């Protein structure tokens, strides 16, 4: 009921999920402005 | 009055927060350079 | 005199620290570039 | 076996990882931009 | 010997290293690009 129960497992979470974004974003930008360039 | 009531919860927060931007971003700015170069 | 104070509080300044500074970037790199570019 | 054990040396994980993304992007992104453009 | 020591200073590194790293990627992309294109 009372609350702090983890942060360990929580703090990860965060932290492997951005690096998906900021892959994404690096990866998805490549390919959509090096089409249109060349 | 203490202070210490919630982390979990809080966590969770900036790291959806985030991701809402990083997407922002990358979608942004292919939007506007893609019309642009092409 | 001893740690642990306050960790809610403080996240929320990363939090919303973040936003500000992925703003500026997707924002800034399009005025300078769509202005290049165009 | 009860959580909470450490978070000093996890709220460092990210932060240090969080750079060799970031940075990644960055390079990358130039490399393949700078190329095409160039 | 045991855990738990300080987490209020260190949030604070990584939110504040973040911010050196996000600028120099809007930085120098926009120095790098605005070059070949310009």
């Amino acid at each position: 009921m009372l609350p702090f129960v983890q942060e360990r497992i929580g703090l990860f979470i965060v932290n492997f999920f951005i690096f998906t974004v900021v892959s994404a974003i690096t990866l998805l930008v490549s390919m959509a402005f090096l089409t249109a360039t060349r």
